[PDB]
């Protein structure tokens, strides 16, 4: 006779926990992650921003590179996130605990933020985080500034309904750079059509992949560094082959159609 | 010498909180609120919903009149709200505690519910009020269901970031009577253009008139029941003047426009 | 060259997942939980108490257990809990989001069930679960009365700062049943002396092994069955070895005498 | 015929109100908040601490005294709390907003500033303020370390669940000076004896006047300065007249017992 299942952990790719020393992308910004998750670091004269964090047991990793680039636990001020899944906002909690950093993020993000990944729209309880409350919430458009390098959000609902793009301008050899971390547009496993838990779904993405395609864009990161096409081990190379804005959201339109042609068949 | 100001408290014209003794709008849904502000009840086989509460000292009034109905405590399930603002949502916090009543909202509601209408994009901490956790986040178009009557959410932001009109359909004289519960449309003392609090505030705005003109809207009532020319102490005649949805959006923007033009003057 | 580890699942001995069909401990009180974890249904004339879900995947098996009594989601009105681990509020969560009920915890528990059980004082995050709010918070010796069986909160932390026994009186055979639900009394691995997260970890307990012991206890049950000698696969004799609650303090006191000479000496 | 009554706003004393200059009270610690509430600045090299902020309206001055300090909003690192009514923790939201300031407070504590005071066990929904989070929970006994000052957190619990008092060491003169910030002993108002939602608060204040009596106690400070015999008005001479913490606990004692027995009589 048969108990319940166990509970059944969170398990990735040995890739997307493979540690890495800081890369730098720009002037002040630098990848901070792993090899196949971005976490982003910007140091200003005013303390520092991170942008997302990765897995849940990324923490200590996070600490000792920022350690390695100067910023110590006081100075970093900011965390902001893409979308709050657990291989991307896994260890915001941690951070706060053992930082200065406050979180901003938009009311969807914070909401799933503050519930840890639970009750999730699609993965239900089965991909869970530590929960973290968010200080303060930003609308679309809206624009945050440590010390003088300027994030603009750009809500681009869809993989998840918080999913956010953040740009800012950087510079590199005594020239602007407009750096754009595009939130992933992917719909693993998702029910597009119909879904009673987020009935818009086809119709965000679709302006998702827009905003996308228009944003300031010289340098193009992403969560997933292969959705953008770079290669964070690399080295000199990683961002050699980086696709621009406008191909990123083009092949994930063509990825989204060709999953509601199989959805439709299925 | 100076001391700082005493808080001042929210003060709102009598009739707002005027009691009033339930008013049937269809066979399974009355005005139960005051005069001047809407708290909806819709009964059901499977329990009670309401849509708003009014005022944070109107609870023990709606309970009340909920048992002038038959509702008693434990069969008011579910409470929705137009926008967590202190005249519409004041007492949830204190119904949630004194009956069955869970709250679905969306994202945006339910981090300004949370928050008690503190850290307000346009009144700061002028206009606050108990605060109070959903049990239940909704995306635009989702429905809820209680003992048959279907809710349909319809964001309509704007007003607040959350604003949301409700939809059922009910029976009146042996026929269906779509009812739509729009939320308010006004701008009171907002700055709308160039609002780094609310960035992308005027295009919402237009996109939510297109909303409530386009709702499935037999009868409309809105949350100060002046907006959709409701007079709810004349009895029998009540709704005899009440506008449509459409006419509703079109004053809506007019009013809009012209504060528009003013700001730009101002 | 080496990633980080990969995430490790909370499993547990398969006992503690086995389901079984509900076993009666008094006229309204029922055992729906598995073999090795309770969890305690008490059915009254106006509606449900749940006292623990056990882990987090008991969800439906409550559910169903609870179906077999009689009691559907809507007539679940309350969720009390022991102490906020995963293997006793692991369901808690989702157990809000299929039924009517509510949570009703103290401050401690409330706080540990709103983080998922994140940042234990002793696990750290090595053991989390849904987070869960709490819509009532009580006080040491309030009372919860559903359907006229009035529950009463004892303090006794240590196993947690939460930790909670909870009695109340039934019948059985015509005669009132004063049963009391106290809680865990273990330190698994716990840094006792010293511990800067839990100063006064030593003087909680030794006050909990003495509020234990004067509980109203004509029968005890625990969330461990088997740390108060149930076996509840043993029918009719179930509890027929249950420990009374003085033995039960008496041993728990012993059993921390011992790991506090062992801490001492290691 | 006759509307509900409008809100009441929290109105005090003008004095409470009466912004004052930074007072010093030892060689990093700072009365900074008005003549009749205490907010205490405690000034690090590496960062600074606020002990309460008294009244909701009094972020601005507090922000004032900050940067006549040499307190910049970056530099503030930690918010501690006496107990989370409107007249001590008011502000808390704002500074957070406002600074880099998190908030370490028990459970009990912060329960009741996330509901922003509202469902108060003695003053219901009467007395609120805007709500905020706290970031660390700390436990009777536990300790906070900034820039070398050392915190010691003693539960307190009586005038509300979660008051505490905080105590340090400071230095004037060359010589080391134990500061204790004991929080209130009052019971304004309420029902002592047999209340439903705090059946044993008398043992708490009993327990908790001999927790004061036996603080690390050279000089003495309390919320409301009176309380304490602090004129904050009174320059060189503000704390001439200042009861020792034996003295503090002594006559709130007596006055309690003189609280009873009107109770029993009235
Ligand atoms: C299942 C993935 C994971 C998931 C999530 O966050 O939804 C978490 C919960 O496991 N993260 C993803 C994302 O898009 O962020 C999705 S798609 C994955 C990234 N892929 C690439 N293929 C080639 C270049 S990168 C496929
Ligand atoms: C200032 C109002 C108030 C406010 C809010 O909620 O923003 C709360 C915080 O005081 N509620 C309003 C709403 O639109 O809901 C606004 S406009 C008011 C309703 N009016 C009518 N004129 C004629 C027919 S009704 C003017
Ligand atoms: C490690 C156990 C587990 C743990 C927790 O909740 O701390 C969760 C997080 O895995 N639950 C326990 C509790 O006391 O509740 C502890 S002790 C366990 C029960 N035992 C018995 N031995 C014989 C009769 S029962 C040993
Ligand atoms: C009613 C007071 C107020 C109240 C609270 O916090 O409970 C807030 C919500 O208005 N604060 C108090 C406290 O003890 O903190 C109580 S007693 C007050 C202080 N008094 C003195 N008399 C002489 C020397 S000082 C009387
Ligand atoms: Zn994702
Ligand atoms: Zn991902
Ligand atoms: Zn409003
Ligand atoms: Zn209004
Ligand atoms: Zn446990
Ligand atoms: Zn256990
Ligand atoms: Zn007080
Ligand atoms: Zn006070």
């Amino acid at each position: 006779e048969v108990p319940l299942p166990q509970l059944r952990a969170y398990t990735v790719d040995a890739s997307w926990l493979q540690p890495m020393a800081p890369l730098q992308i720009a002037d002040h910004t630098w990848q901070i992650g792993t090899e196949d998750l971005t976490a982003l670091l910007v140091q200003t004269p005013d303390g520092a921003v991170l942008l997302d964090g990765g897995m849940p047991q990324m923490a200590s990793h996070l600490l000792d590179n920022m350690k390695a680039r100067g910023v110590t636990p006081r100075d970093l001020r900011l965390i902001l996130l893409s979308h709050a899944h657990a291989d991307h906002a896994g260890p915001v909690a941690e951070l706060k605990r053992r930082t200065g950093a406050k979180v901003a993020a938009n009311a969807e993000s914070a909401v799933l933020l503050a519930r840890g990944g639970s009750d999730d729209l699609h993965f239900g309880d089965g991909i869970t985080y530590p929960p973290a409350n968010a200080d303060r919430i930003v609308m679309d458009g809206e624009v945050i500034t440590v010390g003088g390098i300027v994030f603009t959000a750009h809500f681009m609902a869809g993989h998840t309904p918080g999913s956010t793009a953040w740009t800012w301008t950087d510079t590199r050899n005594g020239k602007p750079v407009r750096i754009a971390y595009a939130d992933s547009l992917s719909a693993p496993g998702y029910q597009l059509q119909g879904n009673p838990r987020y009935p818009h779904l086809i119709e965000d993405y679709r302006r998702s992949f827009a905003t996308v395609r228009a944003l300031p864009c010289d340098v193009l990161l992403t969560p997933h560094p292969g959705a953008s096409n770079w290669d964070y081990a690399a080295g000199a190379r990683a961002g050699a082959k980086a696709l621009t804005c406008k191909a990123y959201a083009d092949a994930a339109e063509q990825k989204f159609d060709g999953q509601l042609a199989k959805e439709t068949a299925g």
